[PDB]
């Protein structure tokens, strides 16, 4: 029984990856690939048992039978008195933002202009903007809304992937996993923050944390949070501080998912280990912490405080929530049960 090996996905997570496995004694043990996609059939042909998941992706996961085992949970300041294993998950705010300097660049003029997605088929990078823009546009062609874009995922030929730059040396351009420069909630916003695109989608934190001093990488040293705006659905632009009045969406936490014969075996080594390596872990700040990684959200979000048990024992339709489900059906049917492998 009491091992478990974990999908990294790119040569970053797969470093990490080693890394944990070593100070867990293998007790952890790690399996690459070099998409999201794979790392699901991995697990679906169990040779991987499990990894942590955008929304976007645990719906395709949940049609061919993978199930949410723990959500990520970050510190909040209502919901104070229960620990964060288990307390309930807030998700979080998808929102599009735009530098200051940029004026009369709103929501209602984004066509033609130029995108930064964190990765085709993830939630505040993909499925919310797009959803949103088909709607509005009542064509299902959004491979011709933005003139470029860099969506990592997409056809490397296509306008969708001319905004990509791939690696330390041009290779691997748009793919999606962190080999690609603009990839994720740091790359997209890195790909806004130098201005190589006019509008980003990502969510509320990611700002926040690349802003203002937070992070140390040279791109976002300099960066400053007044110099940037959110996009309102209402055709408005707000300061980031108005997140709550200013997202398109609020997105369901990123979670761990599983092969369901899987999940009672994954889920209790996983809180042994998080009791290691966690926020508060007898070995996280000292030898090894997993959600750490230098703004990189490699295996897990920088910002976690912890996995959360979930209560309600949910299916992963119940986990992403009636809404979002609908979101993504709708959306889906322009590119309708899979198990899409
Ligand atoms: C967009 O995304 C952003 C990035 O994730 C996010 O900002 C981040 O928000 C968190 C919290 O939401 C900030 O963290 C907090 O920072 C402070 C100082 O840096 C830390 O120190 C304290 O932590 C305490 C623990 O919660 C906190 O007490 C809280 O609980 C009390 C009691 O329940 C309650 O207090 C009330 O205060 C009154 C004061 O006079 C008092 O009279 C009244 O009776 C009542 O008791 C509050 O609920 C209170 O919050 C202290 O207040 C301090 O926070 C703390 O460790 C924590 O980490 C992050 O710094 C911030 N990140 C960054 C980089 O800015 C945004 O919130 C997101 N935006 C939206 C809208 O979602
Ligand atoms: C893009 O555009 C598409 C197409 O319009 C859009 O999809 C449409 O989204 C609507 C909203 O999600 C769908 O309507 C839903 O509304 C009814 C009502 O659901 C609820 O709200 C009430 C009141 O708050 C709640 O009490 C209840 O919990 C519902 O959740 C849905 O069904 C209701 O269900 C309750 C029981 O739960 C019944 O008592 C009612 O009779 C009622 O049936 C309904 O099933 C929808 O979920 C609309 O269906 C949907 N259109 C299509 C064709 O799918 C996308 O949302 C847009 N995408 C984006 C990204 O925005
Ligand atoms: C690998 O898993 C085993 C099982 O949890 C861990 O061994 C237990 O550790 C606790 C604390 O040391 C002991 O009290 C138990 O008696 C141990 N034996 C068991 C339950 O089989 C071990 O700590 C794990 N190794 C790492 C580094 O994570
Ligand atoms: O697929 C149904 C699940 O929805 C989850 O939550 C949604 C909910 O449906 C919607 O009405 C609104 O309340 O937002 C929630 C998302 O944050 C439920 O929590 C879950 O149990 C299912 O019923
Ligand atoms: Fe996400
Ligand atoms: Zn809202
Ligand atoms: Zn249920």
């Amino acid at each position: 029984y009491t091992r478990v090996v974990w999908c990294a996905v790119g040569p970053e997570e797969q470093k990490k990856c080693q890394q944990w496995s070593q100070q867990s004694g293998q007790n952890v043990t790690c399996a690459t690939a070099s998409t999201t996609d794979d790392c699901i059939v991995l697990v679906l042909k169990g040779e991987a048992d499990a990894l942590n998941l955008d929304g976007g992706y645990i719906y395709t996961a949940g049609k061919c039978g993978l199930v949410p085992v723990l959500a990520e949970n970050r510190k909040s300041s209502k919901h104070s008195s229960l620990d964060c294993v288990l307390r309930p998950t807030e998700g979080y705010l998808a929102v599009a933002v735009v530098k200051k300097a940029n004026e009369g660049l709103t929501w209602n003029s984004l066509k033609d202009k130029k995108s930064c997605h964190t990765a085709v088929d993830r939630t505040a990078g993909w499925n919310i903007p797009m959803g949103l823009i088909v709607n509005q546009t009542g064509s299902c062609a959004f491979d011709e809304f933005f003139s470029q874009s860099c969506a990592p995922g997409a056809d490397p030929k296509s306008r969708l992937c001319a905004l990509c730059a791939g690696d330390d040396q041009g290779l691997d351009k748009c793919v999606p996993n962190s080999k690609e420069k603009y990839y994720g909630y740091t790359g997209a916003f890195r790909c806004l923050a130098e201005d190589v695109g006019d509008v980003a989608f990502v969510k509320n934190d990611t700002v926040w944390e690349n802003t203002n001093g937070e992070s140390t990488a040279d791109w976002a040293k300099n960066l400053k949070r007044e110099d940037f705006r959110l996009l309102c659905l209402d055709g408005t632009r707000k300061p980031v501080t108005e997140a709550q009045s200013c997202h398109l969406a609020v997105a369901p936490n990123h979670a761990v998912v599983s092969r369901s014969d899987r999940a009672a075996h994954v889920e209790q080594v996983l809180l042994h280990q998080q009791a290691l390596f966690g926020k508060n872990g007898k070995n996280c700040p000292d030898k090894f912490c997993l959600f750490k990684s230098e703004t990189k959200n490699l295996l897990f979000n920088d910002n976690t405080e912890c996995l959360a048990k979930l209560g309600g024992r949910p299916t992963y339709e119940e986990y992403l929530g009636t809404e979002y489900v609908t979101a993504i059906a709708n959306l889906k049917k322009c590119s309708l049960e899979a198990c899409a492998f």
